[PDB]
């Protein structure tokens, strides 16, 4: 008959693989987004928040961006993301990342009509 | 030529709300729908060891009042399946949302393991 720890296992527990683990979500995301074609990119920055939410802040708090131009904006509330960084031993072509979940407010730059986001600033 | 607000989308949006057929497929493989739909369930992500570990973390009381509750001391990564609107059994269909939340769970036994999933927190 089955035991209750076994009913317990059965019901709630399914251990990640390693390629499936949330570690390699970076590893994946950079790639299937055309973000390593020609190179590395470096960083990246992606949100889970609807898209609703991220075109949102453009109408939020006006911050410098750090190019100098005044054309982005903070969200008021943080917002679920995931930061992608290069690995010390990534190298073109095979480039590989560090993923790390994390809940910031984000700033991105707006522009056209609709005024909506064309570049991720920072996250803080 | 892409517009710049799609390679925006592109390069940075990956949006949750609309593991997709998840919750339909392990539902089912773990007989939580055979003879009715289970309408909710959570599936813990971390190893089995570090789940049986809860046990001897937080004691705290489950919702019931039984004083064998245990809660991580850190989060887990899980995943939460709930009954959509259509389901319908046979053809039970489920929501399936991933989080990182401490779990609780009832313990029981020799040696002392999880037997019941009270809770994300
Ligand atoms: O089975 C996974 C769900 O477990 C809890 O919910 C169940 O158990 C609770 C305590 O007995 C009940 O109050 C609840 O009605 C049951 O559905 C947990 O709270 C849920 O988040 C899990 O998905």
């Amino acid at each position: 008959k089955e035991t209750a720890a076994a009913k317990f296992e059965r019901q709630h527990m399914d251990s990640s693989t390693s390629p499936a683990s949330s570690s390699n979500y970076c590893n994946l995301m950079m790639c299937c987004r055309n973000l390593t074609k020609d190179r590395c990119k470096p960083v990246n920055t992606f949100v889970h928040e609807s898209l609703a939410d991220v075109q949102a802040v453009c109408s939020q708090k006006n911050v410098a961006c750090k190019n100098g131009q005044t054309n982005c904006y903070q969200s008021y509330s943080t917002m679920s993301i995931t930061d992608c960084r290069e690995t010390g031993s990534s190298k073109y072509p095979n480039c590989a990342y560090k993923t790390t979940q994390a809940n910031k407010h984000i700033i991105v730059a707006c522009e056209g009509n609709p005024y909506v986001p064309v570049h991720f600033d920072a996250s803080v």
